[PDB]
């Protein structure tokens, strides 16, 4: 059973010591390793591999990954990648997929995915415990938009659907790396286009938890999610007069109680983005929000003043993303830096009448958002 | 909509306020009440059912427990009694379900589920918060069941299976009450065959939550579950050899967290229970523990001298109700008595290695013991 | 026992029931009400005091607020004019302080105060559980200048020195009246001198314990406590080169889990907060700044352009502080806005840093933080 | 500053490690190991010393208990042992004391130790987070009694009187050293007496906390603390008509949140302590209890056919604990059994009301217990 490793500009010692794990393995029966380009950081792996295919007894091979889509040459053309040497290049019938980074992998983390594999899913997807003020692309964006478009099927109930962590059978990969609209998804997008077109399909799906697990994501402001924001908005944008079917069977492994270093962790920088919200603006931003509702035309346009937020509550963001989905245009530096400031007043609003209420009303709150978000869709 | 209330020695202003309340609901259109006899609690429901009439535009109609089932004369007869009732002298699209006692409902109950069933659900459960210590049938016998017998399906995932509070569609009603397993189950089984059948015909089931729970009951000696405990085993035992499907929809709202009283809460009297287990001892008994696992006979026969626990844990339970699944016998006086003592012991062994822990650790526990049983049963 | 309620514009029938609840207890002897005007709120009070005199058997009186001090009449003329009729018109061996508006007031709140002072203390204090947003004058203001001022002492060891909950002994309020701080201290500094001057002259002081707190005050942006703060700091500045001793026997009740509520509560309208540091903006403020560490002058003037609150962290402020000592003048208009924006950045540092990490780490954050200006102040 | 350990029979390798540690710190200018006796730990340490003592710089020696006390050989003669050698055969101004067996050992222990020493305090006291099922000792007999006894007095705010980690400067060693009442105490009772004696002579008492820090102790029945059990109680029982001073300086560091693994801790194997109850009756210890009230002898003869312990609730102990005081006899077989017994009632009794609702309800208890301990007997 194969097991992927999607990689680019990470420390080649966490990567080199996942890598070793993957291939002591014993229903591993081999390792790739796709590199974004050809630095430091991949000619490092191309020295260290023939070593630790030799000690543990398994091959590993190093490539970089190829152009086989139309958008931003990004992680979905790494996956997608792993997918063509999957199918084209080995016979092995099950692939995994972790991200590079991953300071707090294991053997458990294998042997589980394998091991509920065998029950017969097609997929397995892990999932981890989040800080509140983490994973703003997932809720605000991700899974509301799953909620808001299509709330009677399991796509919002997926825990993480931007998750880079699952397995897959054969027949599953074959079936995305077939599939156009995942083919050309070569940014951000793509673990977003893995979800969808696995639950329209019918595939079967666990969710692996992981108790403790993740690596900390930088310390800076929302800026640094811009790209994987615009990206993944645009990924549920292009799909949302796609039609799916209820049925589709999935479980989920109960979540043990959330670490406490998890729970006491914060997201990103608030100064910083108060600050970014009142910068990049420009006269066709301003002409372009008279589309949205008055509250929120008027709660941004503040943002060139002074940083406002209060409006944007949970209805206004609704509200919000309906005018998104059907004005929004991909690659527009005027309609990307909107959704990014629209985004980041929303981040903020559930930051301080969300999340500093503490992570437990956070978690019950943002299941409880979904589920009216599902109500108002259903309903209309 | 019917709504159904059976009752026995109530509060009747306890239970007169729970008719009220589901009378003037604008969704509700007749209430039931049913009781076994025509005592002191009755007569009080009949003579003020006119003036509930009135006051809120809804019929209320006061029957008595008729014998449809051939076990002993318990809740199956009552709760069957009122599908018949629904089915051949109403034609309304929607029944409900409620405990009379419960001294937490309110309109909001009847709210959610009618809401639920817009969704289109064909079933409805209410489920709550519970104590470490409560709910010990639900976990080790019926859930613990489900998942040893069928691993793959979707019965060990119901929350609450013997939960009487629920919302079931016309149709849903008619299957079961055309079922020969359900009508034939008087007694406290009955819980248990609406929720097996419903998930063996592929009824579509909503999960609602109610954020505070039930009323609590008596705190005394397992002594008092004794008959309902033998009644859901033998419910269970009764299907053992069943088929069931692994599709039939299945979703839940997100639950809240659990209110502190409950979660500081015993569920039982521990020097009592304690004391129990020496008591009620015959030679037969005795003789019978020959038919379990050599740690499971010298344990429980340790009881005749001193309370005996730590050998039950989680291994030797699952061993020990396979081997009542294939001996045990509804009615046999010493059957009953073993198994009392044999599910005493799984409980104190559990209340001392796991509830004493803290209540967050009895939850992960026991989401993840019925992971482990289904695992198990499902490599063999 | 004397009962005083100073009261302004309250709803009168929670004041009245306060003093109804007073009047009735059997420990206590007499009730008084001050009151600043005779406006409709004092009538109220005036036209109730016979009725409830003869229902409980105990004398209400209702008198005006004095002015008896030479600051802003305010709360300490209110208190000491309590004390003042005490002393001079009354001869009860005790006296109690209790808030008007707060709706959580039951007869054990008198009933534990007496008890306390059985024992024998001088002063009791109650205390209660606030939210990590709430208690900002107390921690950052208050306690920390005690902190640093006095790090040898008992003073920073109080946990609610502001609080106007209390029960004095009929010694410790003669001394606390004939003492000339605190006579003029008419304003809201006044809790702040009869903590310090009883913490200085060896009362012995036990710290009551209610289980449910107050009743919190309206959520608006730190703007309304501006003149509370100034008036506190001042205090304490007043005090700053005061001698205090090692030696005042202090205990206090142990504390009971905060409840739901009170942890998820938000003390403060972070927007607003945000907002109010970008106006009132002089001149005068932007040289006045150059007393101050080169990144807290920096800091606050990047605040004419946009908010920041990053470089006002735990060690910065400790040195605005004493640079605030030395040159901050009660009643210059930049002065006082100078604190209060300072203070802002302050507070908004501790709520992205700390607050927002969960309520528990806030707490353990600032018991630890009072340890660390204790020990500076210690070794310099 | 001397740095002592006492050890017996603990795995020389962690001991070795502590005092690796402990000679490497700048402020520590000696070791000393004071072993039990000449077996194979000791002989290790010997050997070892030489080692250490070159490395670091530091000094580092070992010597044998001597036996300066009346009673077992045991904790007593060690510490006593070590005042000695720290008093007439060097000359440093500061003595530590830590358990050998602390696998949690670190550089923060003495540092902190030392830092509050500068204050001046002649007494520094480690206190760790403990589960709620542990220090049922200190809880129920050294804490209770002081509470009981000397309700006015700081003897029962002290955290953990039983605790070995501590710091106590030259003035305070030779005070207990050449007190008759600590150096005849050479069992388990001399923590109880270096606690009770430095109350009473008015030494000043810094609490250090410690995060994280405690080595988990033996799972068994309550049996294993037996010997503990009696002398401590002896020891409090001998110092019952001393008097105390109230005032006395005392501080304690803030606790931080009890860490999970501890708080999901159970001290005991509550089964064998159950059988335990049952065993080594005889006819004079059922005369003996002919000196109790009426429902704690007839709970504890019940004991001889089935556990019991629901009788003996909160006040049941301290009426219980009146009478052992005067009654008890040291060393007799009969009542070192009795107490024994009764105590280990009064465990199980708060194990399944208290402990079990949940380690925080069981800290709030345990702090409220004293409070009301600390109030009947002001009254009384
Ligand atoms: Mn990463
Ligand atoms: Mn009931
Ligand atoms: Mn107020
Ligand atoms: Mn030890």
């Amino acid at each position: 059973s194969l097991v992927v490793f999607p990689f680019k500009h990470e420390h080649p010692e966490v990567l080199l010591h996942n890598v070793r794990v993957a291939a002591a393995h014993p229903r591993v029966h081999e390792v790739l390793c796709i590199g974004y380009e050809r630095d430091q950081t991949y000619e490092a792996v191309e020295r260290a591999a023939p070593e630790i295919s030799r000690a543990t007894g398994t091959p590993v091979s190093v490539r970089l990954q190829e152009r086989l889509g139309t958008l931003r040459p990004g992680k979905g053309d790494g996956m997608n990648t792993a997918l063509r040497y999957f199918l084209e290049e080995t016979q092995w019938e099950r692939i995994h997929f972790y991200d590079a980074d991953i300071t707090s992998f294991g053997p458990d983390w294998i042997t589980k995915a394998e091991e509920a594999a065998d029950f017969g899913y097609g997929l397995v997807r892990h999932y981890f415990p989040r800080a509140s003020t983490d994973a703003m692309i997932t809720w605000m964006i991700t899974r509301t938009g799953f909620a808001l478009l299509w709330p009677h099927t399991e796509l919002s109930w997926i825990e993480q659907p931007l998750g880079g962590e699952l397995l897959m059978r054969r027949e599953v990969a074959a079936m995305l790396y077939e599939d156009e609209r995942v083919r050309r998804r070569s940014d951000w997008g793509i673990d977003t286009l893995y979800t969808f077109v696995t639950v329209q399909q019918g595939v079967s799906i666990y969710e692996c938890y992981i108790p403790e697990g993740k690596a900390h994501r930088l310390y800076g402001g929302l800026d640094d999610l811009r790209t994987m924001l615009v990206e993944c908005f645009a990924a549920i944008q292009s799909l949302q007069h796609e039609v799916v079917g209820q049925p589709a069977i999935h479980r989920q492994e109960h979540p043990h109680r959330v670490p406490v270093h998890i729970a006491e962790r914060v997201g990103y920088d608030v100064e910083a983005t108060l600050h970014r919200l009142m910068q990049h603006w420009t006269p066709r931003q301003v002409e372009l929000l008279e589309l949205f509702t008055t509250p929120v035309r008027e709660g941004l346009r503040t943002c060139q003043r002074r940083p406002a937020f209060n409006f944007m509550d949970e209805m206004a963001w609704a509200a919000t993303y309906h005018v998104l989905l059907e004005h929004f245009q991909p690659g527009d530096p005027d309609w990307e830096e909107l959704l990014f400031k629209l985004w980041t007043t929303r981040v903020l609003n559930y930051t301080m009448t969300v999340a500093l209420r503490g992570y437990d009303y956070a978690q019950q709150y943002l299941y409880r958002m979904l589920g009216r978000y599902r109500y108002q869709a259903a309903l209309e």
